[PDB]
């Protein structure tokens, strides 16, 4: 396989209607924010685009969000894949709806691919069209604007991101040096998103690069 | 297997009788501490559990003790487990019963139990009746009170707290979000001691819930 | 297998001739270096001294270098190995022959052994005869001096550690207590060069001490 999608999965879910006031307090949570959504995820960079996904669909926030130290293989049960994400809500149907939101777009939403016909080497080239609350409130990104989120192994991703900068005027705006919890790097650009897209398709040329070859 | 017990192992195990100045100063150990006892483990919240109680046996403390990136079914070699404590003593005499009351308590203390009868996600729910110097000197412990300390994977831990906190006047003082070392979430409550029971298994209906649905 | 040899792998390789503005000011890149050697391999430890001795045979220093979470065994792509060194130099040439050096060193250098017949426990107890700026660099340590570097899983290396600085005097300068990313510990110690041939042995006796009991 090419560089066929890699189906992500949703590992467990749940909904607290209704936190416990010593947990919230401990949470730093809003007083506007009294509902949780808890989601598990196979896959964790596209959970955190689906997190944001749901930031736009539904009135919450991501209250937290983490993932495991070496992947979902490796992770310490079949539950907790290798993502966490805690959505607050005003109240539990908004809860319900981004979590909806989250599902949707984990199960056919951003996706990784093999970067290699042997499905050793996974990677991720995706066009954030518009970013809600989420992605956008991190360094030096607009709310509402396009991003390139750059995912690969550590020598794949430090290529594939020089290719990609060479390729289309975008801005790195963040660098998770090599090593990401789950042991891969990444970075976000922006730009427009026709160029989001040139950029996205050099980093992908240089992943399949090191693949069949470097 | 309902919630069978998990019987955790040693892996290994030494006594430095007399460590070298170098390796002392480097340590940061006191002027009263010049015997050490390491100790290697299967599991490492039992392990910290095992240490705190060989405090209350014998006359050591802690000097160091910290876990493995993925697990012990990851770790780097059949010997290192999960966990390392380094116990520090007067002498090789009092360090040697503080290994044993550890040895005894991991072989047969504390242990986590099984979340499914498919014995792929597991967890800790446990009682520590008095705690020493170990668990203790954690933010906001009592030496000598009773404590409740709870693990599990990312999701099923942030539920189960929640859960307990409702289910009985209890304390969260500590609270690991979700990815600690070894990839699972714990929390130290406190309160009564019959209180750290109504808690200790409102937190186990809660894992055993996700186990079996979310 | 005694302590039969264990020989690294380097996993892929790339030169960037000339890298992006951009990615080079988010590197904090100096002036002076407009090439970069990408490498990743196999053994971190053996990498990291292929590194330093590249930056004496050729006009380059380290950008970058990192390990990988619960190591190369449990790395996320056959690729990234469980290391990433990125070199530095003024032109592609250079950093080709650092990249050559390190490469000739990484498949025949410095290695791990085999702490038991039995193959599942491995540690390093290597002299570095002369150190470049890259190991040099850290706390201590004089460029062009010797050093001894020493890794082991870490009830292994705590023991072995101890045991070395009682065998020569030697000065332990940097001491990576347990977990480092990969779940080994290590230590750099100095003296003189038949001195951290001393210590490099009693630590290998150590190592075999716990390996065949401890
Ligand atoms: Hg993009
Ligand atoms: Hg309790
Ligand atoms: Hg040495």
């Amino acid at each position: 396989p090419a560089l066929d999608l890699i189906r992500p999965s949703v590992t467990a879910m749940r909904v607290i209607a209704s936190v416990n006031a010593d947990f919230a307090r401990e949470l730093k949570l809003p007083p506007h924010i009294r509902s949780l959504g808890l989601i598990s995820a196979d896959s964790d960079d596209v959970t955190y685009i689906a997190a944001d996904e749901a930031t736009k669909q539904a009135m919450v926030e991501v209250v937290y969000g983490r993932s495991l130290y070496a992947g979902a293989a490796h992770g310490p049960s079949p539950t907790a894949g290798e993502v966490l994400i805690m959505l607050g809500g005003p109240n539990p149907a908004e809860v319900r709806a981004g979590l909806d939101a989250m599902i949707a777009h984990i199960e056919n939403g951003a996706a990784f691919q093999w970067a290699n016909d042997a499905q050793d080497t996974a990677f991720l080239a995706h066009v954030v069209s518009r970013t809600g609350s989420y992605l956008s409130s991190t360094a030096g990104i607009t709310l509402g604007d396009p991003m390139a989120y750059l995912v690969a192994p550590p020598l794949e991703a430090t290529y594939g991101i020089d290719a990609a900068l060479k390729s289309a005027d975008v801005q790195l705006a963040t660098y998770v040096p090599p090593p990401s919890e789950t042991n891969y790097s990444a970075a976000f650009l922006t730009g427009s998103q026709a160029a989001c897209k040139a950029a996205c398709n050099a980093f992908t040329d240089a992943v399949l690069e090191i693949a069949r070859n470097p």
